[PDB]
């Protein structure tokens, strides 16, 4: 960066030279009228070049030289080590008539170097590295640079500020800057709801950290101190990407210059440094499970027991959490969703949160939490699939699913706020599905994902009515015709449902070879956008009753909505037609799912009620690891 | 893509078939309870694989083969070519139980296959070329592809819509779609206000093309011809890209299944385009010069004249126009600012006008108009650079400059509206210069781009009271110091205005040294921002008096705002010290533009008026071929 400064006749300019750039100066403006040559002298640390006409020529400190005077002839002034109290840095032009060969008049620069660098983790390895030369921009993918923010999802002390981004001014100069030179730290309006910026004002008086840019500070002055001296800064987001920001914000220093009263003060120098605000990212069922979270009434008991028993299989902690008068019954699947966010050598899981009738819980300090109708914008209605390669574009966050209806249906839709969030967060490339031919309509009745044990895969899991047709007719054929529903159920029983009732209800049918049309519109979506073969998907069989909507609900528990813990498996139990004392549906499910190494556990959701209606009452959800891939390694494609 | 087809036992499935798609059929559902194996017939131009645990293998039209049933075993149906009245496309599937030869039963799949293809012209020639593969992505740069649509600027008549890109539906099928089916052509509500779209609905009464698609209609049902058959549509867009709004649109044609009253239509098929609003681009004073525009009192007969000769010398074309109620006396350069858009083999000059009072004008047919408070916010206020790079960095369209104030000074700048639209356009990437310290705050007051004749290079012409105070003290020195400035002024004559009361005024000194230092800071953007040296910068002379706001207006014309036709250059007549009967300023000036083959004419603005205040009454702007790049050819950074 080549900066303009001017010399004055008869008289001196002082000047502050920030390292890193250098001055050209005109000696021409000051020649005296009718002076013809100059010559010059300067200090040791001071490089100086006479340019002519492009022509960049070294000149030592006392030479007797002399050029021609020319508006074309200027010199170049370039320092490469910060002033001292030692230091008498400066250039003095001498300038000559025809006459003779004493100077007639000499004009002076004095010069203060300062070193002035804003820094940031730019390079991405949890260490302020010094003025990294891309720091004030940030590119995607594994050789890109540029900082990270992390959003806070919790007079400050430190300790409270270990979550935050370190940001350092470092700067090398003499004891004070020169008479009217001020540095200022600053943001602008727009980013002022996007950052926030914290600084120890005063530590001769204690460690105090204070909130310097924000909402209402654009600016903040920093004190100078002389030699090599370090200013820490702790950096915060404020929020998420959204429709309307982009996720990047600026901080700037800048050297300015006191001209006069009622006039600007003049920006000197200025650096600059980006941030990108890491995204939320959701966490698919490949993911290693940590803990397992269910809701439920206190006196759904066997529930409980059997939850327990499966987490007991595994290294998993199981957190129990009952009803709330503010959330429905499936309130930490429905309410809550679980995903994280990550810095270099930083990270924390962060949940989501909708509460049904708005905040009145949590689950412990490890989290972060960000707090918000149909029924398609529970979290139900979001899954997240394992990572995917389609048609050569990798995915290797996976992909955001979110049920919907036909674009010209005039159906529902899950909120736009929570669509467009969503796709802010960019990293997992949303798509959306049908979920609207279902009375509740979430994504999670009709699919999963299970990674195949022993392997780097996994299976999409779909609902099938087709399936449960075909099994229920061989049992029929078998001669299980009478076999019976809902067995202990005692709220079902005079109601006898049978195999040969269901295969004889003729509405029945048909309106379940409409919702199988529903859900294999979904399958060629998810073959599609995942790229996924027949050969990564099984169908686990399915009923439906259809209401006066024409939608959907689960005739029996839907199988497909399970806790997936890598190579264990809670399925709800189907309380299907017993053929030699077990469950067909049971049965048919562990041959479809066993011999992929897949261990299932039924888990009685419903006995607690006596009967079901299409409405299950508990709910679970899983925190689990976050990927090994990096996000910022990711290259998303431009919008 | 694949497409989930089942069948149903005892029974039949009709389905259209897409080309470009094919069926995965799944033949176990259908199986009678106890089938074991099926077997397979099927027709001429249809083509079927059994697929078993992902082995494919093709059948033959009538072959004796049995396979075992299984949920793994499915068959894999494609077509080649559309049907015809002569086509019977089916497949039939056998099964049989253990006991014996004979089919327990059949499935039939009957299949009536289209062609449906929406295309553009995506490889930006001219021409809608068939199913570009890349239609529905938009890619920048030399190799990108998809559609672009032009802003139109300006029952309908296809003349009048020459202007509007096309898009054809391009079907192959028989006589008429199968009962159920339709095909609907369809836009989001977001895009609603961003294109339209136009159509001939009943071609048998005439060529009447109707708005089909556009705000308030998001969808339009087209009618299916059999045979080969096109159905031409025309696209305008509404609206440029802005800050909200990134010009990316897009277009979709489904087929709809009819399932039932109250149930929405099932979306078989949709095919997709994407256009991009081509963005309105500015004219650098290099691009060579079409029409000049001029606006003056009726009376100004001086600059009329000399307008006229200069305009003489060139194949360029005049055009003059007097002072309106309704705008300033500078509007041709104040509230309208020349530029263009293009498509491929389409492009007009578009005009961006801000009137000061708002409107009642225009100048001719061919330009398209683009109609919307400080002085920042006037078109002197914005430049455009010619094509630079930038430390690696291409800039082939070059960058428009705005002038403004320091970010913490809390001074005036360009509204924000204008600025993010500039912004939004992203192909002159826009730089921010400080014009505060201007009265009026116009960029036009102190800089400017020529070409240099001869070449491929330009130079940046900065104002510049160093060289005026330079010159003026040289002038001095030779014993011209009772030279008097604005001769012929009468309104002037009494101030008794000469270079030594000039150089003689301390506070006015103070002033310049001052205004200088503001011209330098913008030296130093231009030059980091450009990529430019001080071999490509040439400093004419200027001067400025200072209000109560410290702000500057002229003391003399500022010669920088000049006209620029190609090697001819219109350059304010200064009205500076005759030295031997001829202006010293202007002597100066050729003195350093002429020997570059630059061509001078100083132009009288201010005799009219007998005096000069630092206000100019006339306006000049000029209309330029564009670029030849292709703005669409460029890669501009991400967002
Ligand atoms: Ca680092
Ligand atoms: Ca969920
Ligand atoms: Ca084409
Ligand atoms: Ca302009």
């Amino acid at each position: 960066r080549e900066r303009t400064v001017r010399l004055q006749y008869g008289s001196r300019v002082e000047a502050v030279y920030v390292l890193g750039t250098y001055l050209w100066t005109d000696v021409y403006s000051a020649a005296p009228a009718g002076a013809q040559t100059f010559s010059l002298k300067h200090s040791e640390h001071v490089w100086v070049e006479v340019v002519r006409d492009g022509e960049a020529e070294e000149v030592a400190t006392n030479g007797k030289q002399r050029w021609l005077l020319s508006p074309s002839t200027t010199l170049r002034v370039t320092m490469s080590q910060a002033s001292t109290e030692a230091s008498s840095d400066k250039v003095t032009v001498n300038y000559y008539d025809e006459e003779g060969s004493i100077p007639i008049d000499q004009a002076g620069l004095f010069l203060t170097a300062i070193e002035i660098s804003l820094d940031v983790d730019a390079d991405r390895d949890g260490v302020v590295e010094k003025n990294n030369p891309k720091k004030a921009s940030w590119t995607w993918g594994p050789e890109g640079q540029g900082a990270i923010l992390l959003v806070n999802c919790d007079v400050y002390s430190k300790e409270d500020l270990k979550d935050m981004s370190q940001m350092i001014l470092r700067t090398k100069g003499p004891d004070r800057l020169p008479a009217g030179y001020e540095i200022v730290l600053y943001i602008s309006m727009s980013d002022s709801d996007k950052v926030g910026v914290f600084y120890v004002e005063n530590p001769f008086f204690g460690q105090r950290y204070i909130h310097i840019l924000g909402r209402r500070k654009l600016y903040h002055v920093v004190k100078y101190t002389g030699g090599s001296a370090e200013l820490l800064f702790f950096v915060e987001g404020l929020c998420f990407p959204d429709e309307g920001f982009s996720g990047l914000v600026s901080i700037h220093v800048s050297l300015l210059e006191y001209m006069a009263q009622d006039i600007p003060l003049t920006p000197i120098f200025t650096d600059t440094v980006i941030f990108r605000i890491a995204p939320w990212i959701m966490t698919p069922n490949i993911l290693p499970p940590v803990s397992v979270f269910v809701c439920c009434m206190k006196d759904n008991y066997l529930f409980l027991k059997e939850v327990k028993n499966l987490v007991e299989k595994t290294n998993c902690e199981l957190k129990v959490c009952f009803q709330y008068l503010n959330r429905g019954d499936r309130w930490i699947q429905d309410e809550i969703e679980f995903g994280y966010i990550e810095a270099p050598h930083k990270g924390f899981p962060v949940v989501l949160d909708s509460p049904r009738d708005g905040n009145l819980e949590l689950l412990g300090p490890d989290f972060g939490y960000v707090t918000r109708v149909t029924s398609l914008d529970s979290f139900g209605n979001l899954e997240v699939s394992p990572p995917v390669t389609v048609n050569g574009k990798t995915y290797p966050l996976g992909r955001i699913l979110i049920g919907s209806s036909f674009p010209l249906s005039g159906g529902r839709r899950m909120t736009k706020v929570v669509r467009d969030f969503l796709k802010a967060q960019q990293v997992q490339a949303p798509v959306e599905l049908y979920s609207d031919w279902l009375t509740v309509g979430h994504v999670d009745e009709f699919m999963s994902f299970v990674p195949i044990p022993g392997t780097k895969k996994f299976l999409l899991l779909m609902a099938s009515t087709s399936a449960c047709y075909k099994l229920f007719r061989e049992k029929q054929k078998d001669g299980h015709g009478e076999a019976i529903m809902f067995k202990g159920l005692g709220g079902m029983s005079s109601k006898r449902i049978t195999i040969n009732k269901i295969l004889s209800n003729e509405s029945l049918v048909q309106e379940n070879l409409y919702f199988q049309r529903c859900l294999d519109w979904n399958r060629d979506i998810l073959k599609k956008e995942l790229g996924l073969t027949e050969q990564d998907i099984i169908d686990l069989p399915a009923l439906f009753k259809m209401d006066e909507d024409h939608r959907a609900r689960a005739f029996f528990p839907n199988m497909v909505n399970m806790i997936v813990l890598d190579k264990d498996l809670g399925i709800p139990k189907p309380f299907g037609p017993q053929v030699e004392e077990e469950c067909c549906l049971e049965m048919h499910v562990r041959g479809l799912l066993e011999p992929l190494g897949l261990e299932c556990t039924f888990i009685d959701d419903i006995s607690a009620y006596h009967k079901f209606l299409g409405e299950v009452h508990c709910g679970t959800n899983v925190r689990r690891k976050p990927f090994t891939f990096k996000w910022w390694h990711m290259v998303p494609s431009r919008r």
